[PDB]
DNA sequence: TCGCGCCGGCGCG
DNA sequence: TCGCGCCGGCGCG
């Protein structure tokens, strides 16, 4: 039962002071170093979060701030996501798909994927809505999950599943992006997730604005490649379950495509999904694959 | 110095135990119920912060958390804008021009500030976009400021100043949406504002997807009533400094104008303005409207 | 009851 | 240092 010797909980001195840091990994490998998160999702991190309040508690240190939790929650999750995903693949036997958990637009740049002449077709766009009086751009955050359709990419170290949780198999889901870089042909990439463990009326709203630009991006290459078969797809995922409201304000239209009486709408979010189970993240995977 | 008498935090019972509730208005009555807020923005704001803590702390009570303070700090930004706004009016007699704080989309959805016909025109889209297979919507919060040119809207009361904040002086403000309820032409609907006394790089992005939403409502009402005159707005407004990432992130366009390679780019965020002091609330609202 | 729309406090490079 | 992108906890009808 002793908490004290755990190191999911940091120290860290500022301005004379010291104080307290949740290390999100740290938490998930002292935890699941035996065997791979199953069950309930939110019951996995809500017990991530009692784990970390026992250990502080013991320790006797202050408790970390909700936001503290919030960004340490969202990671769990994200993690969660990402080796389900690895071993979906293991184990459906995908030799031509990835499913890839992206770090944030600065570290690596969700556009940094594709070969030269996409990047190039890109280039071309954002030069050129910069060409004007009134500069505009197309910003948004890197897609939490990306799924690529490329049989060229896939080696056979993708192929080891992961039954439990290291250092070093939560750095290879986390660094997996490093290895397309510069290699995905633009139709390659074939759908993107966000993942989020609670949804709000402001913060859902995010996703559309995801899923209108980033198709927006895919549409002019679907423009510069003359291709009207290619499709990107963009969905959401809840750990909660989602509701009415959640469902109707994730019907909202990527806007460039309901300009004209005689064109039909596309969704900017095309699905919703409610994460209660480890199961789910599979059969969620199923739909947007197959 | 006596706290202990103060109403801006209030206790409730729930499951047996006594909550405390922060009471925003309150807070604002009981500090600027002699003279209505004046200097820096921001400094106001942690002044109402550290009174209702100082008020919390005397009395003996729980602080409340970073989420009620998260929460209570909105409505103060929005009800000092919305204040500063109406005098605005007032003191540049501007006769035909109302600036409007608008209430949450559920007690008031603001397309119901649209006459008939305007209004028959957005049914007339909506329920288009829900006749197809894959049923879409156009969903957003509502606009936190409205800036309505409409001449027959303004009524002697509104050119009375509020120089105290009462109870009764933040309802007129605040329940001024009322008043302009269908008698609204579509064109008269001039810019909105997204108020934030922060941002983060996933929050602006809510200012580009409302943008986005707006300017795709209102270049259906251009076409519906062919003028291509007609200009609808949006602008963003923080309390802090803004960055350059913010101002990049900001510069992002309404997608539906950015198509076709001869289209002139249209930003869904026309201007992002820092709100260091009230008088930047006033050099603000004249830029928007001259 | 929950739906709305608010925003602060992160861990990490 | 700050930029990224995370999300919980509201007051109110």
């Amino acid at each position: 039962t002793n908490l004290t010797n755990s190191n999911c909980v940091e120290e860290y001195k500022e301005n004379g002071k010291t104080k307290i840091r949740i290390k999100p990994f740290n938490a998930l490998i002292e935890l699941y170093h035996h065997q791979t998160p199953t069950g309930s999702i939110k019951e996995n991190l809500d017990k991530l979060e009692n784990y970390v309040k026992d250990v502080v508690k013991a320790k006797g240190l202050a408790i970390p701030t909700s936001g503290a939790f919030s960004n340490t929650r969202g990671t769990w999750f994200e993690v969660m996501i990402a080796i389900q995903s690895w071993n979906y693949r293991v184990k459906r036997e995908l030799n031509d798909y990835l499913i890839i958990k992206m770090p944030n637009v600065k570290t690596f740049d969700f556009r940094k994927i594709f070969d030269n002449e996409t990047r190039e077709k890109l280039h071309q766009l954002e030069k050129s809505l910069l060409t004007h009086k009134q500069q505009v751009r197309l910003i948004t955050s890197n897609p939490d999950l990306l799924i690529i359709r490329q049989k060229d990419l896939i080696k056979s170290e993708y192929n080891l599943p992961i039954n439990k949780l290291t250092h070093e198999n939560i750095d290879v889901a986390l660094t997996l992006f490093k290895d397309i870089e510069g290699k995905c042909k633009w139709d390659s990439l074939v759908a993107g997730v966000g993942l989020k463990t609670s949804l709000r009326p402001d913060r859902r709203l995010q996703l559309v604005h995801e899923g209108n630009i980033l198709k927006s991006l895919f549409a002019h290459l679907k423009m510069a490649y003359w291709n009207p078969k290619a499709e990107f797809k963009y969905y959401g995922a809840s750990s909660e379950p989602v509701s009415k409201a959640d469902d109707d304000a994730l019907q909202t239209a990527a806007t460039h495509t309901i300009v004209n009486v005689n064109s039909t709408p596309e969704r900017a979010v095309d699905d919703i999904f409610s994460l209660t189970s480890f199961e789910d993240i599979d059969k969620m995977l199923d739909q947007i694959i197959k």
